[PDB]
């Protein structure tokens, strides 16, 4: 078996290899990449997402989110306080202000150390889940707005025709902006392109070990676990690498830089943080291998994890027994 230690693999496709998206995902899996739960893909030198980022400042962040932490440095939750709208230009200025800018640091490891030491003591502001795309329409390879849809995948594999769409999201981050531990809706894949700016550090648990992370999370967040048997899909809980190591949880870490893609695989728990101002684009997708995962995916029915109406069909078809309960939750 390939990649038995579940290491994060890094791929360097040639321009020819970059033509057929599906084929390359399948290739990465043939090499065991999925075992890690996350892979990095560095595009060929001839590729670009768009010509420049000079003209993005007028994008609106309709509901910036202030990420207010509670707990202890290595075990905390975050809640998202809504703020007044602002443009990307305004957000960038805020990120670079003395209150929010990245501190002086020696390297990525020193910054990681500062993050886990001090994150709770600050409340960075996050632009999240903004429908849109920054890929040029003429970019034919790895254009996250032009992928095959999950609905079409489900139709091709299972013969059922369903409603719903599948479009990308933009994320605008600053120092200490945090994404909590989670797997995707219905344990889908995700793909993530860092368009512009400072790095984004990722942590990931191998899919074969995701239940170990869940068990730890129930111990560390006991009231949340009593409230919902799938509370990680609320996307609020953070656990540091130090705490994961103390508890024997298998995981890996890697830093993504501008111009790089990250793929998360079905049931690969991930979390991470931004180093400074940046802009990313992401979308969920499926392959034939996902179907099994979608059938088995846990669900939040407590009401906290509201999601896209696209999800309805996925639950309805893949998990008919669970559908009426999940729907009440929505
Ligand atoms: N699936 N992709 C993710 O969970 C990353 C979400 C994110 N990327 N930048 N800010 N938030
Ligand atoms: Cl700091
Ligand atoms: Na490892
Ligand atoms: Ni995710
Ligand atoms: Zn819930």
């Amino acid at each position: 078996a390939q990649n038995p230690n579940c290491n994060i693999m890094i791929f360097h496709p040639t321009k020819e290899e970059f033509n057929d998206f599906d084929k390359y995902i399948a290739y990465m899996e043939s090499q065991g990449a999925h075992r890690a739960g996350l892979a990095k893909i560095i595009p060929p030198k001839e590729w670009k997402a768009r010509e420049t980022y000079d003209n993005i400042s007028e994008i609106l962040i309709a509901t910036p989110l202030q990420q207010v932490a509670s707990g202890r440095a290595g075990v905390f939750t975050q809640y998202h306080k809504k703020k007044k709208a602002m443009t990307v230009g305004e957000y960038r200025h805020l990120a670079n202000s003395k209150k929010y800018q990245t501190p002086p640091h020696q390297n990525f490891e020193d910054l990681e150390r500062k993050y886990w030491k001090n994150r709770i003591y600050n409340s960075p502001i996050y632009g999240a889940d903004i429908s849109g795309s920054l890929f040029d329409e003429n970019t034919k390879q790895w254009n996250l707005g032009h992928l095959g849809t999950i609905q079409d995948l489900l139709e091709k594999e299972c013969g059922v025709v369903i409603e719903g769409v599948n479009t990308p999201y933009l994320y605008f981050g600053m120092w200490k902006t945090t994404f909590a531990w989670h797997t995707e809706d219905m344990d889908l894949y995700s793909i993530n392109y860092l368009h512009l700016g400072e790095p984004k550090t990722w942590y990931v648990v191998p899919p074969e070990h995701g239940q170990r992370l869940e068990r730890l999370a129930r111990e560390l967040f006991p009231g949340s676990s009593r409230g919902c048997g799938a509370f990680l899909r609320h996307k609020v809980a953070l656990i540091s690498p130090t705490v994961l190591k103390e508890n024997g949880i298998p995981f890996n870490r890697i830093t993504q830089e501008a111009g790089e893609f990250m793929v998360t695989f079905p049931y690969g728990y991930h979390a991470g943080f931004n180093h400074g101002f940046n802009c990313a684009e992401a979308i969920n997708f499926a392959t034939p291998r996902w179907i099994d995962y979608g059938k088995m995916a846990s669900q939040c029915s407590c009401g906290e994890a509201r999601v896209t109406f696209s999800m309805d069909a996925f639950v309805r078809i893949l998990q008919p027994e669970r559908y009426d309960l999940w729907k009440r939750g929505q």
